[PDB]
């Protein structure tokens, strides 16, 4: 029943605002933020995946096509650090 704890970054709080106030629908992104949370499986589509060199611990989850979420799991918590396009944050 207990979900992983919501960190928030910095970051991902700036990110966030800015994307909502251009008219982003956040429903896919908080299913993803629940899946995460209940420790369940990411469908393939979101083509998510661990990130390399130095990116190493987060992951990449494709939330759009042009939104990827940047997170990690650790210390029973769900980080989530950036949400934009991989153009963006990369
Ligand atoms: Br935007
Ligand atoms: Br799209
Ligand atoms: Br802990
Ligand atoms: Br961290
Ligand atoms: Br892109």
């Amino acid at each position: 029943s207990h979900m992983l704890k919501l960190n928030l970054k910095k970051s991902f709080q700036k990110d966030f605002d800015k994307l909502l106030l251009n008219g982003f629908d956040d429903s896919v992104l908080n299913e993803v933020i629940l899946t995460l949370r209940k420790k369940e499986p990411l469908d393939p589509q979101f083509q998510d995946h661990a990130l390399k060199g130095k990116w190493k611990p987060f992951r990449e989850c494709h939330i759009k096509p042009d939104v990827s979420l940047v997170y990690l799991v650790k210390d029973d918590e769900l980080i989530l650090l950036r949400l934009g396009s991989h153009s963006e944050l990369f």
